[PDB]
């Protein structure tokens, strides 16, 4: 009756709150070997990455944002790059990982896919291709200054295809290898 019907909703706004929304990151990071993996390029191989995606561009969009970052929670900036308050709280597990064979004189690519569940600074400006996401952040996270490029998607309950991947790949492959 009615005061089963009060019971079931509270049960099931319980189980959904237990459940959260946990999505799927699949990301293709750039980087070298120089402890081994480091997902950083060059400074100029990272303006030319922008220059590429920029011309590429065709959407007239893009995000940039400043945040500080420490189970991560991630904090705004406001005008001056002070930190403001935290905009979210996320738990990010790594599923897989996996180094991709480059072909001589590109960038290591590392492809890595991640579980989040709802110190470094990241200044981030991103990029929409399709259904890519480019990332370009300029990340400090001990007085060190990274340049760091990746493409990625998220997905959840959007589901993962053998055609995204490929084509994440192909897009991963032409950062890669933009200098040669
Ligand atoms: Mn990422």
């Amino acid at each position: 009756d009615a005061e089963q019907r009060a019971v079931a909703k509270a049960l099931f706004d319980a189980v959904n709150k237990h459940l959260s929304n946990p999505f799927i990151e699949v990301e293709m990071r750039l980087g070298q070997f120089k402890a081994n993996f480091t997902a950083c390029v060059s400074t100029e191989d990272y303006e030319r990455i922008k220059t590429y995606l920029m011309t590429e561009m065709e959407n007239s969009s893009m995000t940039r944002s400043v945040t500080h970052d420490v189970w991560r929670h991630t904090y705004a900036t406001d005008e001056n790059g002070n930190p403001t308050r935290c905009v979210s709280i996320v738990r990010k597990k790594r599923l897989f990982v996996k180094n991709i064979v480059v072909p001589l004189g590109a960038y290591n690519l590392r492809f890595a896919v991640s579980t989040e569940t709802p110190t470094r600074l990241k200044d981030r400006l991103s990029i929409t291709d399709g259904m890519f996401r480019y990332d370009m952040t300029q990340v400090t996270e001990k007085g060190v200054l990274m340049h760091e490029v990746e493409i990625e998607g998220v997905f959840s309950s959007k589901q993962l295809t053998e055609s995204w991947l490929e084509e994440l790949l192909r897009r991963a492959m032409r950062l890669a290898t933009l200098r040669t």
